[PDB]
């Protein structure tokens, strides 16, 4: 038997986990699954994440002199000073690396048809450049696709930012032409509002959850140490019948905190996780292809 | 009076203090036990998850595909050889009872003793005289064998005798369905005895009725369901205890004001439990007799 | 910074230091609530009760008590107040002075910045940094007055206090108009604690609750306490979400570990070392270090 009540332990093995979540779709086919993610899907393409001890970019930023590491990204230090940032905005943009075997699994998922979204926190956009359509990736936390007044909120295109940092001698920086304030990229800082998109379409996947609740989905969490806010009030605001997913090396936020009967945690790494769900879902053919074809 | 100057992270002393004091004013009133692998340590049987100690981490010669995997329905079903292995050293009899489980004996014979909810299989609460009527064992027993296919229950003896064989031949099948036939202990992906949620249900509102009651849990670290639902269940009008080496559970998550939480072994809370009860002569002579 | 912006829940403590500093720069005449326990006093050469090793109660071998926090137990006292007796001695306010933090207090006080000040500690050092008393709430007594355990009368000090000069202290003070015992006004387990306690709790609550138009946006600061003796540890919880709160001490405890929410801010320093960094990142260095100087 397999039912709701039947024996079963939170925190296990990657090998079970995974028997446990394909075991959910197939018995649930149509059903689709959100995902939500954090830096953690990026290590492996060679990107270190905000706060894993050693090797975090919370740990790395001694070269910048700071007040507190992340002042960064910071609006309220921005103003004051955006020498720093500057500094650092150079290595932050997309292009250098691969997406990984975990950003491929989520093509996977679209192409069999059971992606509904993927929330993730990351600005790197290795989900798109995974083969992911726009319309499925919610990028909560910003981007590079332009730039932005500080002050009443002008967008501006990439361009101009990213020229004032090719240039070595970091003259004076780039002014917002209406308003005077400081121009920066599109990327969320602490102390400013995320994109609307982002808590406008989780009001609708909210809504699409209750609905379901069927063929009924899945939400999985990876890659995230649930820390930052509203992001991190997410796995939460999931209907407690609905069954929530943590693949992470440690158990984090309302994972450790309010723990569901019903609740999957998994220490594994995202590449490690992806590999053993493919297999058991039985696509490895269709994501070895994926795979080739980058 | 309750708004009293009061603790709720007392030193190990002060807690077994309240303890007994509560069932001093409470002469009439019972307990209910809710117990782990934990009380059974001592008696020579290591628990499941401890760190590198636990019987999940020493599964190595089994050569299972992960740690969970022999007591695992699933895996059973498609390679039994690993459990039947298994099984020999998981068989009732080797040990005897640990002062704890005896603690229960003696609750039982000052009834005191309202129910023990046991996640163990080692029947060890049984062996130290507890009354088949007041012990719930939530995840099966050796007790009799039954179909994982139709759910048909058969006799003890023809799956202990293939456990002899040394190299297993042909496993036990259900002659009706063919399925594996296996002892009636629970494996993940089972569902539970029906007397477990059961009575439960019914314990639940004797509880809730009585509001003086109390409710002591001891050696399970929560981590499997829905056992583990069992405390957070709890009327918050009801006093709970966790006797364990390390908070755990809904003690962890959201713990109550007149929790009790004593991070000790079982054997020395209830050999001091025993002492602040006053009780130190019967238990000495129930340790004797048995 | 809106109540919906980007936020760390888990912030470093230059951050979280920085953005207390800042609430109340952005919030100037709003005032401020502290909630200490033994932890402030610390430094003063004050052990707390149950630091591992150091604290009180891991030292009280010789009582040869059943328990350590019996000798604070009213049921144990009743039965046997030799223990506390031998103890009390040491106990009695007037060896020891105020901690930087305890300055800190003072401080916030002139600022006119300071609401009350709950404490748990009974050896009055907010006092002797000059707190006002009506800005004081001694949520677990004082050594003041001294009272009956039984019919509750009330005396004075010295009666008490005299009867542990005594070389063999016998014949336990007792209440001339009732029998029970007499010991000083400091909240033992199962006694009650003191009316103003509860009460101006009562009144700071309504306090916060009607400061959420836009009134200034307080600011509840718990320090130096394991939040594991009650009722006191039910004020951080009953603290409304709305109004932040703030946590300085060497563990994350009650309901920061329990119930965290977002806006919690999280501090693991010593309270002297919260304290000069709070006045350095509030510019109060110079008014912190007369008021110092001056003592
Ligand atoms: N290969 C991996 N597989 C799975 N989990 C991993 C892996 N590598 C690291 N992790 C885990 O991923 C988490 C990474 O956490 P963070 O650094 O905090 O990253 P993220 O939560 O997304 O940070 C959120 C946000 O904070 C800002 O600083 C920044 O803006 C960002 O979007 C950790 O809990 C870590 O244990
Ligand atoms: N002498 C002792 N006294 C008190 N607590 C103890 C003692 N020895 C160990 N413990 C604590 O008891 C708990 C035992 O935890 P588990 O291994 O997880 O055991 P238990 O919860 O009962 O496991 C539940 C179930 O999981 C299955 O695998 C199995 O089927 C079993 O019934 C731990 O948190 C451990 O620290
Ligand atoms: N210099 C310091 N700075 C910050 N925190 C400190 C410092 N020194 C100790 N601490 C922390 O302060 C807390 C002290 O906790 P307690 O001993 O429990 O003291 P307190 O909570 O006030 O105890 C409450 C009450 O219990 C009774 O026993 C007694 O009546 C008392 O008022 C601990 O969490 C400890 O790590
Ligand atoms: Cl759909
Ligand atoms: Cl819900
Ligand atoms: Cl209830
Ligand atoms: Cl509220
Ligand atoms: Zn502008
Ligand atoms: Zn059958
Ligand atoms: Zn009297």
């Amino acid at each position: 038997h397999h039912g709701m009540a039947s024996m079963s332990v939170s925190t296990a093995s990657t090998e079970m986990s995974v028997r446990k979540i394909a075991a959910h779709m197939k018995s649930n086919p149509n059903a689709k699954v959100i995902f939500m993610v954090g830096a953690g899907i990026s290590t492996s393409c060679g990107i270190p994440d905000f706060r894993s001890p050693g090797t975090g970019l919370y740990h790395n930023l001694a070269r910048l002199k700071l007040p507190y590491p992340e002042a960064v990204f910071d609006v309220d230090f921005f103003q004051s000073d955006p020498l720093p940032f500057y500094t650092l905005a150079k290595e932050l943009y997309p292009g250098n690396f691969r997406p990984s075997k975990f950003h491929y699994l989520l093509k996977l998922f679209q192409d069999k048809d059971v992606l509904k979204r993927v929330y993730t926190q990351n600005i790197d956009t290795l989900e798109r450049q995974a083969g992911v359509k726009d319309d499925l990736i919610i990028e909560a936390h910003g981007s590079f696709a332009h730039c932005h007044c500080i002050g009443c909120g002008k967008v501006y295109p990439p361009q101009v930012f990213k020229s004032k940092l090719a240039e070595h001698p970091i003259k004076d920086f780039v002014k917002c032409d209406v308003c005077g304030e400081l121009v920066k990229p599109a990327i969320v800082f602490f102390g400013e509002d995320l994109p609307d998109s982002f808590s406008e379409t989780w009001l609708n996947d909210s809504e699409w959850l209750r609905e379901k609740i069927p063929q009924q989905p899945l939400v999985i969490v990876v890659g995230t140490s649930l820390a930052v806010y509203p992001f991190a009030s997410l796995p939460e605001e999931i209907p407690r019948k609905v069954k929530r997913v943590l693949c992470n090396l440690e158990t984090v936020g309302d994972f450790k905190a309010n723990k569901r009967p019903t609740d999957l945690i998994v220490h594994q790494y995202s590449d490690e996780f992806a590999e053993q769900l493919v297999e058991e879902l039985g696509w490895q053919e269709d994501f070895e292809k994926i795979l080739t074809a980058q």
